[PDB]
């Protein structure tokens, strides 16, 4: 939720006055990069003038600065205001509290307010070394901390025990719960890189997992994945994809994994929307056979909001929509890849919702799918996924997880789900 009007903010307004010392006002601001986004306080230098006052907190939306509304200004416009303030001069800030954090706006797992990594690390060490292992404590803590906070905990635990927290939990847990907890301990890039590597172990590859990650990750997420993957496995993710895929499926996976999709433009390009739509039609349903490189080119290179509009304009040319056209035109890993991709373009929360439903709908569970989605999306769009799940399937994601899993494994997934609907 974003608004550039102070009369539509429904939080608490706090007026504060600060003097810029020798090391700035003493705080870090975040947000204000994507068009409709707020500007919230990230951290406070505890020896700086901002933390000194004590009226300013993390998550506060900066409504105005020096009698000028900065609601809806970019990140560089309000940074230039505070930097132009000389040393010793005064700034006036009206803040608004009641809003999450922007980045994790639709996540289910939020940063724990009274976070203390040392206390969490000790409590986790005590749980591990309790006779019989206190899994409930390990679950209650790690699933109610952000990933960032889980990195501080693992650092404090290594500071205290001289052993890595992941090694310790490995020897204390087992089965599906172990998979969940170790997944949560990795950073997003680390987790995705290791799922990618596991989908390529042995001669046979797990095409479904490779497709799920490569089709759903953004440019930014794919950039960091490529970096951490070579760091961890001493090889480029692209090379490993070339090794374990072939044909047109290889072309599509290599192109998507580059994370070089064009960024969402400023202007809507209506002529290109219609021309792209025309080109997708001519390349497939209009003709015998399929010009797959043309599909690959358009669907991996245009921005997501552009492709959403070409898929709607595509319905003007073809009697089948994009999903139906994919099933009619193509087969195999290639068909699956195209279907997962345009679902991700059209409605990504619904994509994950359907993938979650499919993992639980029948006999047993596809736990690798359920676990990976619960872990990887819990700080991204889990609230939207739950909304789409409930709208489409009539019962909550929570309800299905509760039916399909049991034990501490279930409780860990329910915490990642974040409540019922
Ligand atoms: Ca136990
Ligand atoms: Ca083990
Ligand atoms: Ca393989
Ligand atoms: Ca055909
Ligand atoms: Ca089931």
């Amino acid at each position: 939720f974003f608004t550039r009007n102070p009369s539509e903010l429904k939080g608490k307004f706090i007026h504060t006055k600060l003097r810029k010392s020798s090391r700035g006002f003493g705080f870090t601001v975040v947000g204000g990069d994507e068009p409709d986004e707020f500007l919230q306080i990230k951290s406070l230098v505890l020896d700086g003038p901002a933390a000194l006052d004590g009226k300013m907190e993390t998550g506060d939306v900066i409504v105005s600065v020096n009698d000028t509304c900065v609601l809806g200004h970019t990140h560089a416009q309000v940074v230039k205001i505070f930097q132009s303030i000389p040393i010793g001069a005064s700034v006036d800030l009206e803040l608004c509290r009641g809003y999450p954090l922007g980045s994790s706006a639709y996540g289910s797992v939020k940063a724990y307010t009274n976070f203390d990594a040392e206390r969490d690390a000790l409590n986790i060490e005590t749980a591990i070394k309790t006779k019989g292992v206190d899994e409930v404590t390990i679950v209650n803590i790690l699933t109610n901390r952000s990933n960032e906070q889980r990195q501080d905990i693992a650092f404090a635990y290594q500071r205290r025990t001289k052993k890595e927290l992941a090694s310790a939990l490995k020897s204390a847990l087992s089965g599906h719960l172990e998979t969940v907890i170790l997944g949560l301990l990795k950073t997003p890039a680390q987790y995705d890189a290791s799922e990618l590597k596991a989908s390529m172990k042995g001669l046979g590859t797990d095409e479904d997992s490779l497709i799920e990650i490569i089709c759903s990750r953004t440019n930014q997420e794919l950039q960091e994945i490529n970096r951490v993957y070579k760091e961890m496995y001493k090889t480029d993710l692209e090379k490993d994809i070339i090794s374990d895929t072939s044909g047109d499926f290889r072309k599509l996976m290599v192109a998507l994994a580059k994370g070089r999709r064009a960024e969402d433009g400023s202007v809507i390009d209506y002529e290109l929307i219609d021309q792209d739509a025309r080109d997708l039609y001519d390349a497939g349903v209009k003709r015998k056979g399929t010009d797959v490189p043309k599909w690959i080119s358009i669907m991996t290179e245009r921005s997501v909001p552009h492709l959403q509009k070409v898929f709607d304009r595509y319905k003007s040319y073809s009697p089948y929509d994009m999903l139906e056209s994919i099933r009619k035109e193509v087969k195999g890993d290639l068909e699956n890849a195209f279907l997962n991709l345009v679902q991700c373009i059209q409605n990504k929360p619904l994509y994950f919702a359907d993938r979650l439903y499919d993992s639980m709908k029948g006999k047993g569970t596809r736990d690798k799918v359920l676990i990976r989605i619960m872990v990887s999306r819990s700080e991204v769009d889990m609230l939207k996924i739950r909304s789409e799940f409930k709208r489409k399937y009539g019962k909550s994601l929570y309800y299905y997880i509760q039916q399909d899993t049991k034990g501490d494994y279930q409780k860990a997934l329910l915490y990642l789900c974040g409540g019922d609907d």
